[PDB]
């Protein structure tokens, strides 16, 4: 039930994985926020 | 004949991208702080 | 209704996969926030 056939089309999956992929790095893009001093900048 | 080339296709892959997706939005749970509109920030 | 309609299928996209895991973990590591022994709280 969780895991769904996905019979039809089944390459859409690789696509939501992606999409999986940017929502994540906003996530880090927002934590960037404030950079720490602890870490020396080239 | 689908993923012919993987070997390996066990669906508690599938299972596994679930839970990834929870812990992001889990994240951006913490980081909304569920703002109330009754306030409007300054 | 397809038979390896990706001509292109490394496996690299499974190590690209656990690379995002892992990115994830570190992200909750921050908002989890290590409590300092420093100050004691009931």
């Amino acid at each position: 039930s969780a895991d769904d056939d996905n019979f039809l089309v089944p390459i859409a999956v690789g696509a939501a994985l992606a999409g999986v992929l940017i929502l994540v790095l906003l996530a880090y893009f927002i934590g960037l926020k404030h950079h720490h001093a602890g870490y020396e900048q080239f």
